[PDB]
């Protein structure tokens, strides 16, 4: 039970980390229950108890219980596309990363907040916020990814675009205070980077297209979609296309083509 | 029980006015059974029974029990996010407005059919066109949004982001004879006015897209998206934002990007 | 039990068809088990078992159970919205294009492959690609349009709009070699007609749009929606509207608004 040992431990740091949350990460309500799909609603659970528990049942004990649920589903999965031993291996790299994925998650929040003048406080975008429900399960796939996996990271992002019409793949690289603001039709790519402070609209691609060649059949991966620096605002409906360079500073307008590099500090409009 | 002596007497109004519906509103069919999120579903069966009920089981009776359910419901999760009294007044509320948002819902069928070469009646309209799913609990999240609730209206519409890609937030003012046809990236925000006979397609934004200034907090509320007079539509992907006055008769062409007033009786293209 | 009879003839086909497909279509590995909304859940055991079974249960006599399973479940449902003659039809019209249907979606996800460098194998198409669910549950409810019916299949391709955000019209008409990546926002009218190997992306419209007219009622039907030809690539957020005719060979830029015809072998951009 080596890793059940280190549930205990990761459980332990991030109930000693909600312990000590401010007041705007806590709340004495008991919430409606819902019912979401898994990696999500354990998820809820595990970085903001107050939310999805059940105050009578918030204790280092319960997040260790619905940790080991969600341990056991992912490495399950994982060993059906892929191995036993590669499965521990990228469960217990998941596992690692959660203190620092929660770390993360609160600047999330707190852009969101930032960036919403119809939000009333952070339990609202805990609760339902779809731009942030798209970013917790994407957190967590995203070290599936780094662990080289390539099947079941993209099932688990494939859910969240189900789910709220946000398509991150999980190979995606995404800084904090990240907010997606309404959320359909936002497509971010493979080998997207993306800064600090991003601020993100319906209806944006950070991506490729790719024009048939013959047919033959197209390369395999490759660095191919945008990177974008940091406090990016990105304006509804903007494509932002292929392997180029947006600085730090950029404001994009609505609806606008974006398929060569754009240099910090300016905006984009026609 | 004051509230269950005032369900039954708008169940019975309820009840009485689907007497009196028109033939198309109407049907003797037995449709297959769908089991969607709970406003939605209740909703359903309590504006149109024939459709979503079971016609042995169609009488007022039947109208109260789905009606006492769905009360139940709400007033359980406006109590979760505020308060028992608060919860009380604002289903009152709902409560009230149902006849009225009955006969508006009508409106908004006609409107869809009028609007679509390929709906062949008003039962498939009814039964499965996500705008007008998403219409349903619009217009029910919105007498909570009035009442001054500000968290479980939203999620209830989350809940209508989730099932159809239609983003409305409940403080959007829309008038009857309503459509929005396919929907999937329709956004309308928190002060959004629509007026009367709006046609609205995929991927439109009535909406503001804030660029980020250092990074500080974003004033909170004010009105700030688009109001929009009567017998406008909207074409696929236009992006209308601010707080901006459309006029009435106006016609606007797809991916348009529309920031300043349009006038009364014209045409938007580019 | 003549349908019973036909259920068994079809099922044997298809089993024979699985067992000579090619490799690439074929898996030893016990997937997660999944649970989404009833075609698409039996199409897919029906269609590719390997993938959604359960090893040790893949045989003809388990093929033909899932087959009778969605049989009964399409023939309540045509029949609720129609008559049992008319669904006893459509039913053996469905049964008799599976085989042809079969071989259609393996063209589909070779196109699919050979189009997204983010593909690793077509086993992660086949799970949870979402252009290719909606493209499984389109060609059967294609073949209820093809028959006359107008309800049901609007109703099976609005749950495929619910789960992927892709909304296609039952009678859309569409050839093999087809792939939409990404697909949030896709819209494909009812009287759109699609060549060979079309490549589309998120946000795309081979539709129309109705300026309000009085208002009347707009007419009925009639051809109305686009026309394309083979090997044409339509990128993300292009609007491609009416009555108009695109050719083959044809490459279509992010954001374009298309209303009139383009001849093959060129490339639209602004």
């Amino acid at each position: 039970a080596s890793m059940d040992n280190y549930i205990y431990s990761i459980a332990h740091q991030l109930y000693e980390m909600y312990l000590q949350d401010e007041d705007a990460f806590h709340s004495k309500r008991d919430y409606p229950h819902k019912k979401v799909f898994t990696e999500l609603q354990k998820l809820r659970k595990i970085f903001f108890p107050d939310f999805f528990m059940k105050h009578q049942k918030i204790t280092e004990s319960h997040i260790a219980s619905e940790l080991t649920k969600l341990v056991d589903y992912i490495k399950d999965s994982v060993t059906a596309y892929n191995d036993e031993l590669f499965a521990h291996q990228c469960v217990m790299a998941i596992l690692e990363k959660l203190p620092s994925i929660k770390r993360t998650l609160k600047t999330d929040l707190i852009a969101a907040y930032a960036g919403d003048p119809a939000a009333p406080g952070l339990s609202l975008i805990i609760r339902c916020y779809p731009g942030f429900q798209a970013v917790i399960v994407y957190r967590i796939a995203h070290v599936l990814y780094e662990c080289g996996e390539r099947y079941y990271c993209r099932e688990m992002m494939e859910s969240v675009h189900s789910y709220t019409s946000i398509d991150i793949h999980p190979g995606a690289s995404i800084k904090g205070h990240f907010f997606i603001d309404h959320g359909v039709g936002v497509v971010i790519g493979e080998t997207a980077i993306i800064g600090e402070w991003c601020r993100i609209y319906q209806s944006v691609t950070l991506g490729a297209m790719h024009f048939q060649e013959e047919g033959g059949v197209i390369k395999r991966g490759t660095k191919r979609h945008p990177t974008v620096g940091d406090y990016v605002t990105i304006g509804t409906g903007a494509k932002v296309l292929g392997n180029i360079i947006v600085g730090s500073h950029v404001r994009i307008g609505a609806n606008c083509w974006i398929d060569r590099d754009v240099d910090s500090n300016q905006t984009v409009y026609i």
